[PDB]
């Protein structure tokens, strides 16, 4: 099963319990966006990140009691249609919106039962994405393959590592390409335990498929209330980017003198073949419609993969 | 039966009929769409050897000074870009593609592949959240019907085309409508067969390498490669890989017959053989930017990945 989450007096997390930590209801998320939730029928604000005020640059009460029709009028139809009730919570509705205090933010919604999960980040406004298509599909063999698509994705993001990590089948992993900033240690060809990327991460990240930590050092924001009136239970964030990070994870981050990192999955038969994962020394946001980009090259290289796996079997 | 292709037209090759069907060259006809142009280049020189015979007013020069120049010189800030990212011995299905900012021409776009030694140039003019909205959205269709719904309905608002299908083969290659999207009046498709030589089979094999084509105006003149044969080798240039070559005339007429003005498709590809063709019609010629296009064939790899998973979900 799960551990209670802390804030419910569950017990805390160390190295003999790694695989029971509910990483996926910490009531809190990263500060570099906010989070509301909100009832699926009414539009009604339930939950808040306490950053909210920052973003929106509304007084904390005004948020706490509206309607997201009041709220966002041309956007709450549009949810309403594409977030019908019963979808999966896997699926996503994004927009830009140009909001009087922060020049453009993104919205990213998805629905887990009754609530619906909104997420607001700032952001902005060519073929680098075409070009790396055509290069991934023209490489002549998996090797070639995995030194392509790190490469592709330092260009894009001018993150110091990018590594391919494949799981073995006893979720043992493997650094097999790797694409680097000179004068970083080089982890190619290491080999790390199946617990390092425990197995209800794994679970997780076979669903939902980009995950970030976009400083190791920032500290936490929490929901408020922490549990969700609905259900005066903890709001499910496995599916919500801005979700934080287990701490178990930032520390072995910091340790690693890694100040930033993104991670996305390479899914093949339904199961969780590898990551494309990515280090910054330094705090990084990545912009939502870069985060885009590798969500499209990491369905790429799914398809990629089981292609040239099949041209060896 | 399987027959070798006959000669084109413009080496003495006979012209095309009902029974002669699969031996068209349709890759090498000597010939463009007017609606881009297309320069020929040395791959190790960059001397420009072949160009289309509208070139000229695309590009805003006389072809003796294009012919009279090196790619070095007329493209300095792409010729080293192109030189990287097309490699000798690279296959032919590999594009680099560019945005030029060219003075009497507006933004062009430039698509490049290599086929050998030669370089194929081509030259079109180009111009929020729909297709990450998309890719979700076909992610979470439950079903093989469900997502070849979601599939041509999203291709049809991002387009405006006035019919897109989801055309499907089946093993002896004939193939069937099994969705579609279509403008109010128009009669459905959906669920009609058609005989395996509609779409023939040196079209197919093309089709699974090269995985998008059009035509923009089914009426349209094709225009001559100026000279005709590559003069490295004289022999024809290939042309399956360049978007811009000209449409077989056996293909327009049954178009034309059908009422089409505009024809565009993407291959679905999977486990390495071609399984359909998200095929659109519009009635009046209509020409689809690049950058479009782009999403159409990036939603075509994400659907090669989602029939396999769709399918994999029925046993
Ligand atoms: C007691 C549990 C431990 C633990 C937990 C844990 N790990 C993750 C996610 C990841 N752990 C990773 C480990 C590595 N990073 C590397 O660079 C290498 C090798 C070169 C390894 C082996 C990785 C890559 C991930 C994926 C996420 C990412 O890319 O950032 C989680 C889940 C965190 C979350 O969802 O927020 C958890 C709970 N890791 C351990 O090492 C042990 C001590
Ligand atoms: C003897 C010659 C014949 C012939 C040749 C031919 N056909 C193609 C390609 C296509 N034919 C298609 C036929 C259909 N159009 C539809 O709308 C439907 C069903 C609703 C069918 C069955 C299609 C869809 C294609 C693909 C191109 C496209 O999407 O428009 C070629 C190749 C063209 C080229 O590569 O330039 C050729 C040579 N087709 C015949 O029916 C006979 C007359």
């Amino acid at each position: 099963p799960f551990f209670p989450p802390l804030y419910l007096g569950g017990p805390e997390i160390t190295t003999e319990n790694c695989e029971r930590e509910p990483i996926h209801i910490p009531g809190s998320i990263q500060p570099h966006g906010a989070l509301l939730t909100a009832d699926g029928h009414s539009g009604e604000v339930l939950q808040m990140s306490l950053n909210a005020a920052t973003f929106l640059g509304q007084e904390p009460t005004v948020l706490r009691g509206q309607t997201l029709a009041a709220l966002l009028p041309e956007q709450w139809p549009a949810l309403q249609a594409a977030l019908p009730p019963g979808c999966p919570d896997a699926l996503q509705y994004r927009a830009t919106l140009d909001w009087p205090a922060a020049g453009h933010l993104s919205l990213t919604v998805h629905r887990v039962g009754e609530l619906l999960i909104l997420e607001f980040e700032p952001t902005e406004a060519p073929h680098a994405l075409r070009n790396a298509m055509f290069a991934l599909e023209s490489a002549p063999n998996l090797r070639a393959l995995a030194e392509v698509a790190t490469q592709t994705v330092r260009e894009l993001t001018g993150f110091d590592r990018v590594m391919l990590y494949k799981f073995a089948p006893d979720a043992t992993g493997e650094v097999i390409a790797e694409a680097r900033r000179e004068g970083l240690h080089a982890f190619l060809g290491h080999r790390f335990p199946a617990s390092d990327i425990p197995a209800q991460a794994r679970a997780l990240y076979t669903r939902h498929l980009l995950r970030l930590t976009a400083d190791t050092r920032a500290a936490a924001v929490p929901l408020d209330p922490v549990l969700n009136p609905q259900t005066n239970a903890p709001t499910p964030l496995g599916g919500a980017v801005l979700r934080a990070t287990s701490p178990m994870h930032m520390q072995y981050l910091r340790n690693m003198g890694v100040g930033s990192s993104l991670s996305v999955s390479v899914v093949v038969g339904g199961q969780l073949w590898g990551l494309i994962a990515c280090h910054h020394q330094t705090p990084y946001v990545l912009p939502p419609d870069l985060r885009t980009t590798l969500e499209y090259l990491g369905r790429l290289l799914s398809l990629q993969v089981q292609v040239k796996e099949a041209l060896e079997h």
